């Protein structure tokens, strides 16, 4: 009923926003979104997710896609080392934990997705340039493509969007950190000591402020990140200048480790960043409109947090906006973002204060 005949638009078609509209669809929403990928084929670069039982798993099950999710995550231990190639701990996976936190491609997950929804919900090649209000309406346009109308906008386009002034004036900002993030694909062949050395399991590995994630098994890939306290000599589309930058930092390192960097092919580049959630959001909005995701709370990753509080976002929003409890979208918005500032602040506070712990020169996993 509140959402009778109102066409809703998700900007961002990432996991929060695709999950969002499903949990809309399914209750007789119309909902589109807008995804600036070219079309679905295209590949999403990084490592795996892991969904938590209290958050994403709730959302998943909510959408129905619980089951589809464990049939295509995998459970994973953790190999903890140090730069001299040992293996300190191994924290492996008991009948008891293995469906609690296993980990899922994002290609994969984008696909159980997109096959939930109706066809053609998601438009492809739609990148969101400007947002502007109307008397009732509001009007959306699209680099060299046909502008569009909605009457409720969802902002889930990402930590980096441009589209938020009308909820907030608050700026990303950077906490300090940099992380260089690469694929190595065959890396039985390619990394063979490193590959062994993981094993089978993730590994983590923390020297001199320096430390070292990787999943040896993303969709036969793997994936890998360095990060580091930040502060430019370095070219990432130079591959030489990020080798000669990287082994130097792991010159202490074992040469499994120097193995690795010599054998990555195209290395990514990227500050750690947060969208402070300190600043209450604007009160007065001209049209219905708010924001979920990393568009609603960017946080260091280095703890776990990311894409559970955004689930958790699309979870309590589409659940206010069609449990028939409250009089108004507007009050609808009011109530999902007060308990998402709250439980965001302290995931917030988490991912600080763990990135602060992680580079200082004492950690030791
Ligand atoms: C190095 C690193 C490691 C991480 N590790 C983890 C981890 O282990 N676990 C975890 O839970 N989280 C992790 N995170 C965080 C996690 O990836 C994010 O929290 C999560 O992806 C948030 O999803 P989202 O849908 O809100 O945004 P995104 O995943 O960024 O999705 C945004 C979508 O919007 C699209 N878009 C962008 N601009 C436009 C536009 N103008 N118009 C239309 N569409 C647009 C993008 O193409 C994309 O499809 C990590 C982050 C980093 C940087």
């Amino acid at each position: 009923t509140l959402l009778k005949n109102k066409k809703i638009t998700i900007i961002g078609a990432g996991p929060v926003g695709l999950t969002m509209a499903r949990l809309l669809q399914q209750n007789r929403v119309d909902v589109t979104v807008y995804e600036r990928d070219k079309d679905r084929d295209a590949r999403i670069f990084g490592g795996t997710l892991d969904l938590h039982r209290d958050s994403g798993q709730e959302a998943m099950k909510r959408a129905g896609l619980l089951q589809t999710y464990y049939d295509l995550a995998l459970p994973m231990g953790v190999n903890i080392a140090d730069e001299k190639g040992n293996i300190l701990t191994t924290k492996n996976v008991k009948p008891e934990n293995r469906f609690d936190n296993p980990e899922i491609n994002r290609n994969d997950l984008r696909t159980i997705l997109l096959n939930s929804l109706q066809n053609d919900t998601v438009i492809w090649d739609r990148k969101l340039v400007t947002l502007e209000p109307d008397k009732e309406k509001w009007t959306l346009t699209f680099e060299d493509k046909p502008s569009e109308t909605a009457d409720l906008v969802i902002i889930a386009n990402g930590g980096m969007s441009k589209v938020r002034k009308f909820v907030t004036d608050t700026e990303v900002e950077e906490t300090g950190t940099f992380n260089i993030q690469a694929d190595i694909h065959q890396p039985e062949v390619n990394c063979p000591g490193f590959f062994q050395l993981c094993n089978g399991n993730r590994l983590m590995a923390a020297h001199q402020g320096n430390l070292l994630f990787a999943n040896p098994n993303n969709n036969g890939a793997l994936h890998f990140g360095i990060s580091f306290k930040t502060s430019t000599l370095v070219d990432f589309q130079d591959r030489n200048s990020v080798v000669d930058f990287l082994l130097k930092k792991f010159s202490d390192w074992d040469e499994r480790y120097k193995e690795l960097i010599r054998v990555t092919s195209s290395f990514v580049g990227l500050a750690t960043r947060i969208f402070p959630l300190g600043k209450s959001w604007k009160s007065k909005r001209p049209l219905p409109i708010t924001m979920i995701g990393d568009a609603a709370h960017l946080m260091p990753p280095f703890a776990g947090q990311g894409v559970n509080s955004g689930l958790m976002d699309a979870l309590i929003l589409s659940d206010n906006l069609t449990n028939g409890k409250f009089n108004s979208i507007e009050e609808a918005i009011e109530n999902y973002e007060q308990q998402m500032f709250a439980y965001g602040r302290e995931a917030q506070a988490e991912s600080i204060i763990n990135e602060t712990e992680m580079f200082s020169s004492d950690f030791s996993f």
